[PDB]
């Protein structure tokens, strides 16, 4: 062929393998950090989990060079969301501003929860009290608890509440299919 691909733009198949360089030609959990953690980005595990369910089309913790693109164009444009909105997303799937066990448990299907250590994690990312993870907790599961307005931890991660929201913003889609046409 003389015509097919999109070399033009740049190495973007490669950029595909570029990820699964050490599996086999595939995007596994594992490789789907690998990747991006290689150009120098640094992203978390709940990114990983993240990106399957909300760009993986065929979500099986795996990522081909189909669902690579499909999940690459998508990080490709003005975005901003790789913070810990990420986990906010699916950990906090209500998205009220926190996670019960319940919610943080079952956003670990992969991790074959158990009430033996999966159980010990929710006193294990609790981090105020409810063995529960709320936009502040997830924020000091992993980091601390800064004095600035940042936090938002459950009322006893000092003494005061929190700030209200001013309002909430988003572009939204459309339906559309594709798979014989391209
Ligand atoms: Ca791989
Ligand atoms: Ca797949
Ligand atoms: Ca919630
Ligand atoms: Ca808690």
């Amino acid at each position: 062929a003389e015509r097919l691909s999109e070399e033009e733009i740049g190495g973007l198949k490669e950029l595909f393998k570029m990820i699964d360089t050490d599996n086999s030609g595939t995007i596994t959990f594992d490789e789907l950090k690998d990747g991006l953690k290689r150009v120098g980005s640094e992203l978390m595990e709940s990114e990983i989990k993240d990106l399957m369910d909300a760009a993986d089309i065929d979500k099986s913790g795996t990522i081909d060079y189909g669902e690579f693109i499909a999940a690459t164009v998508h990080l490709n444009k003005l975005e901003r969301e790789e913070n810990l909105v990420s986990a906010f997303s699916y950990f906090d799937k209500d998205g009220s501003g926190y996670i019960t066990l319940d919610e943080i448990q079952q956003a670990c299907k992969d991790f074959g929860l158990d009430d033996i250590h999966i159980d010990d994690m929710i006193k294990e990312i609790d981090q105020d009290n409810d063995g529960q993870i709320d936009y502040g907790e997830f924020a000091a599961m992993m980091r601390k608890r800064k004095g600035n307005g940042g936090i938002g931890r459950r009322t006893m991660r000092k003494t005061l509440n929190l700030r209200d929201a001013l309002g909430l913003v988003d572009n939204g889609s459309n339906q559309v299919i594709e798979g014989y046409f391209k």
